[PDB]
């Protein structure tokens, strides 16, 4: 599903950026001591999102085992990051926005996974 | 610099890394891959440096702006070199044309921030 | 175990570098057209090991499904990369070297996953 | 040449050691009760780690070598390792993780500067 693959890559790039924006904004909060789990998972999500986009971008010598394993990791980490950001969404707009982006990427990863 | 100029350059770096990864893969799949090895290698470098630059820019506050400048200059240099090599193959390979344009837009975005800092 | 954690992070960092080196050596071979899956899989492995090292560095024990997900992906891609390198190891010392690095990272990720 | 390839190997090794030192320091700072006073350290630790792994990767590649690219990357790595070392050194009195990170940054900075001088 070439449109599902392209959408997944796009969501990974959007999500990486939303996650790094969220990490930076949490680091700048006066209440940063209460946001350290959010910062950590934001960073985890950004790192896994860019790696996922990269693996999905390659078609030479395609191996479904690797593609599925990376997609699963990406879905799991986007879910964790979305849940953690959701805990602080009322207090912080950057967290609400990051959660949205994480849910969107999780869904695109699951859709792609189901289709492969 | 502005938050909107940062965000533009961070997006460009993320997109340029992806574009360079896609181009390197498309070149690897060509039957003429042996002719494309410098393109692939420079794609790989540009993706790595764009990846680092996106992350560094994300944490930019304005303090220790010499870090931001140094990383921007590395990104601009490799994007320009990657574009130059891709352009050598762009008449033959549309994938290289596409990559070259991604490299030019990231190069300009980095330069625009360098002027601002 | 923070010392096991550190050992696995080091494995991931060194495996990413090993894979990058191997991909470059394959790229420079006259027989590069026969080595394209090796190169691609080397790139995937480097990308996933790079993300894994970073995610492991931030592991706290909380939300450890994030850590499990990247270790599973990392073990899977390191196994695949080692398989493709091992196929070429008789002709190319650089592939032999890379397979050994992939196998050690594979094993370290598996061990850490068993401990969690 | 041979001396260059050996200095590149030494710098790659320092980059890998430095990346891990830096991520260990970021993690430790995030865990400190005084995390609010360590946010610049955490930011620069991460910048240094990201640039170090990229630099090791670029230096690993010999196909289609371009000295100008490699120099620009090395300059970035030297500059961030200097910044990271300086910021960690501010806190080294209070935090061993910061002292250890500063030492790794200094050693990586030196190895990058060696290649900038010798290539």
């Amino acid at each position: 599903d070439r449109e599902a693959m392209a959408r997944c890559i796009e969501e990974c790039l959007r999500c990486a950026q939303a996650c790094t924006a969220c990490a930076d904004a949490c680091l700048s909060e006066p209440t940063v001591a209460d946001l350290t789990k959010c910062i950590r998972t934001d960073m985890d999500c950004a790192d896994v999102c860019t790696a996922t986009a990269a693996v999905l971008s390659r078609h030479t010598g395609y191996d479904a085992n690797v593609t599925r394993a990376v997609l699963q990791a990406c879905a799991t980490v986007c879910a964790a990051c979305g849940d953690e950001c959701a805990r602080h969404a009322g207090m912080h707009e950057h967290c609400r926005v990051c959660a949205e982006a994480c849910r969107s990427c999780e869904q695109a990863c699951q859709e792609l996974l189901a289709g492969l």
